[PDB]
């Protein structure tokens, strides 16, 4: 197992970057996609960011339409929706993007004002945008699980999503299909699997890898 | 991660053995199924047991029907097939079971003498037997991958096959479905995954666990 780092280096050396399925500049991804609009936790009620009773207070208000400083901006949003007052794309660009109840301000607003949808897409979570065309960047992002999104955001040297290997060289991710990945792992004398969070198979029982959650 | 053994113990304690999907006595399994007829390697040409040129010599003979002491029994089998001489179920019970070219003597023999099929089933590899009825022991065995078969043969305290947890208590395996497994792992504060051989995720890169093959 001491040869492992050297085998992984050999593995990477086997790839022909010119024959990658596609490639994406990390800078282009960062330009187009706020991390806040990638991470799956943004889609959930923001319980780690607010006391629950404040989130509940906002729902009550939005349903009733008739107040701590943790929620100043959510309150501005809520009142605007209640009053039928308009919010320009500039308001969303200035905003924290994520509504305390989960998802974005832009998506909620555009549901009420569908004519403003196109201009507000840049401020919506990838999971809130329409299903992307196959093979596009947004498609790849929409189909990534949490661990893959985290790896991408971390600028990891490599990660797997959905039988695609994403390989980083310089500032560019090159995508290779599962067959190529497996072929090169085989040649390097390597086995691989995808594991979640920091699950390192700390203890093994039979064929089951266990870790603490 | 020091709490891990204690969490696994708690995990096991959560199962109600009386409400298991099914259960199998390990002794019953050993009685019915020779390990040789379970392990997937028995289905492959026996390259670790014979020089390849001896295996090839046998094929030539079986095709021609006209000789080291590593292959004395395979030669007896081959000549019997060529001569149309018969081999009783007692011959197979006395035999090493596995043909050098892979699979069993019994399966090959029964292909030539289909009337003798039923009496020769006990000497055929599980992968050579007809697809078993759903829910039966043979069905579960036929659907196990290599790591699961090895765990079972090892009498492991627990292993997963196909979204079934096999839990050993005393000499009995109790089967629980994936939902129960996940529910109890969740409660114990545990994460789990199935990994092959002794792949322990020795090195992690992005979300990829790497080990030496």
């Amino acid at each position: 197992a001491d040869s492992l780092p050297e085998r992984i280096d050999l593995f990477v050396s086997l790839f022909d970057y010119n024959s990658a399925t596609t490639s994406y500049d990390i800078r282009s991804i960062q330009t187009d996609f706020p991390t806040r609009l990638l991470t799956p936790d943004s889609m959930l009620p923001q319980t780690s960011e607010y006391p629950l009773k404040d989130i509940q207070l906002l729902y009550k208000l939005a349903q009733s339409c008739t107040l701590s400083p943790l929620i100043t901006e959510p309150l501005v949003f809520t009142r605007s929706l209640c009053k039928g007052s308009s919010l320009s794309p500039r308001w969303f660009a200035r905003s924290g993007l994520i509504h305390p109840g989960g998802g974005t301000y832009a998506f909620r607003y555009a549901e009420k004002y569908p004519a403003q949808f196109a201009n507000l897409l840049p401020y919506m979570h990838i999971q809130e945008r329409p299903n992307a065309a196959e093979g596009t960047l947004l498609y790849h992002l929409q189909n990534m699980g949490e661990d893959a999104i985290n790896a991408l955001v971390s600028g990891a040297s490599m990660f797997g999503s959905g039988s695609d290997l994403w390989l980083r060289k310089g500032d560019i991710y090159y995508l290779f299909n599962e067959e190529t990945w497996l072929t090169n792992a085989n040649k390097a004398g390597l086995s691989y699997s995808l594991l979640s969070a920091d699950n390192t198979c700390f203890i093994q029982r039979g064929n089951i890898c266990w870790d603490v959650e």
